[PDB]
């Protein structure tokens, strides 16, 4: 059976925040909010939901994951579309950034996911597994435990354009199968792969019912209530 799913929210945010509060999720589920710096702290003071945490973005530097620990931040996305397509982040920068949070006691999101013409192409499949291989690279077996992979086609992300149901399950299918190849069928069974990209209130639900969908990374924005509620 499936590893506990994760629903996560990729950064007015204090009447989101007073709505999240506000939420009863009944079943197991952890819930993140992924905050950028300047946005952080006062997130921390106004989330106080227990099945959230909050998340930092794009720390590199061995002194800012060292802070973020100090102030109580214990998860971190890395890797996201724009770090690749517009900041220049290559598949071993954002590796490398994987393991150093790792190191530093986060438990990290990293986020892979093929372009438009990589997709059109056929490759889906060597792109994403290219840059899952960069990750695993820098990782010893047990760093997985810290570890949630999300799966995220550029073209579907902010554009709304969602992947269908079978695109999103043979993507992540084809991800655990190489996981658990070349780390072990433990570590697959266990790994939680997530989708994101045009994820909303309506198709989420169709989404999880998927054999390898773990969960989904969104926008904060009020539906991701029923995003939560989905993970089911
Ligand atoms: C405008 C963002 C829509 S979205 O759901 O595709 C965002 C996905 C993500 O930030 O990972």
């Amino acid at each position: 059976s499936k590893p506990q799913p994760i629903a996560a929210a990729n950064w007015s945010l204090s009447e989101l925040i007073d709505l999240f509060n506000s939420t009863s999720i009944n079943h197991d589920v952890q819930c993140v909010v992924a905050s950028t710096f300047v946005h952080l702290a006062m997130t921390k003071e106004r989330l106080s939901h227990p099945k959230f945490v909050i998340a930092a973005q794009n720390a590199g530097n061995a002194d800012a994951l060292a802070s973020l620990k100090d102030f109580g931040v214990n998860w971190i996305v890395l890797g996201h579309s724009e770090r690749r397509w517009y900041y220049g982040e290559t598949n071993e920068i954002v590796a490398d950034k994987v393991a150093a949070a790792v190191a530093s006691g986060f438990m990290v999101i990293a986020c892979i996911g093929e372009t438009l013409q990589e997709r059109e192409s056929g490759r889906t499949a060597v792109v994403v597994l290219t840059q899952i291989a960069a990750i695993a690279k820098k990782l010893k077996k047990a760093d997985w435990a810290k570890v949630v992979i999300a799966y995220e086609p550029v073209w579907a992300i902010g554009t709304g354009k969602v992947a269908t149901p079978q695109q999103a399950q043979e993507a992540h299918a084809l991800i655990r199968s190489w996981v658990s190849s070349k780390i072990g069928a433990d570590v697959a069974g266990e790994l939680r792969i997530l989708y994101g990209g045009s994820v909303n209130g309506k198709n989420a639900r169709t989404l999880y019912q998927q054999r390898d969908v773990n969960g989904f990374l969104a926008g904060l924005k009020p539906e991701f209530v029923d995003i939560i509620k989905a993970t089911q």
